[PDB]
């Protein structure tokens, strides 16, 4: 097929060199990663409704004015190829390694790069975002707990189950907050940085698949898990978000179960095993 998809790209985008071009497939989508450009090709008539969804999410997030790049639709969605395609900008930069992020001469700059984005996200017009983006569901953690018990509890030690029930409970116990833009997966791999005159600059954020109107504590939890307490304390201090700590820890206590449940539901055995290590001694 990919020579057809390449045929579609060469026909629509004659300039694009597919020699040494990234390729990421699936049951859902083929993606050609060119130099300046990404091409998403749905595989079924159903997955094609993703394309306007991706446009609408990226357009709404762009309209918030985060102060950092997000992928831009470079074309309209087109009905070329079997089920249509979308051309997005490619953002440049690299994830910050935890040791680079936390050096004493950069940790203040890194904290403020996270803070200025998170502040703009927390301050988004949620009345506008709610017409386009998903909204955090108040029942979300009760549902998640049901699935973790159905799917993962059998594979656990008794101690594993006791530990999981406490972590699931801290999440179910949170009152519902839907006051801001939430990226929803703001681990370090999704945040791109460049050295700008010898100091880190947060230049782009990618992978807006889980974006929603939600709780700003959820993205602080992810920053904390990727970079550790020294960085997230500085981000929280700068934002004046010290009231959020109990919610931040409740999100973080769910990250291994989130990983394990995803592993099971997605057939990724490494994620399932890695997620479950704290929940079985055997």
């Amino acid at each position: 097929t990919l020579s057809h998809l390449v045929d579609v790209v060469r026909r629509a985008h004659p300039d694009v060199d597919l020699e040494g071009a990234g390729v990421h497939s699936g049951q859902f989508h083929d993606v050609l990663i060119a130099r300046d450009r990404v091409f998403r090709f749905p595989k079924t008539a159903g997955a094609a409704a993703e394309l306007p969804g991706r446009v609408a999410v990226l357009t709404a997030v762009d309209a918030v004015e985060l102060g950092v790049g997000v992928p831009v639709p470079l074309s309209e969605v087109r009905d070329g190829g079997p089920h249509g395609f979308l051309v997005l900008s490619r953002l440049h930069g690299t994830p910050l390694e935890r040791g680079d992020a936390t050096s004493p001469e950069v940790i203040d700059v890194v904290a403020a790069e996270f803070a200025r984005v998170l502040r703009a996200m927390a301050g988004a017009d949620v009345e506008k975002l709610r017409l386009v983006l998903p909204v955090a569901d108040a029942g979300r953690w009760r549902g998640f707990a049901g699935r973790v018990r159905a799917t993962l509890f059998p594979l656990m030690s008794e101690d594993g189950r006791a530990r999981a029930e406490r972590e699931l409970a801290a999440a179910v116990a949170m009152d519902h907050v839907a006051t801001g833009l939430v990226h929803g997966d703001l681990g370090g791999e999704n945040v791109l940085w460049q050295q700008v005159e010898e100091l880190p600059r947060l230049t782009g954020i990618v992978d807006w698949d889980e974006a929603k109107v939600g709780d700003p504590a959820e993205d602080l939890a992810a920053v904390g898990a990727s970079y550790g307490p020294e960085l997230v304390e500085r981000v929280v201090a700068l934002l004046g978000a010290g009231d959020l700590w109990p919610r931040i820890r409740a999100y973080q206590g769910t990250f291994a179960l989130q990983q394990a449940l995803a592993g099971a539901e997605d057939g990724d055995d490494e994620e399932l095993e890695d997620g479950l290590t704290a929940y079985r001694k055997l």
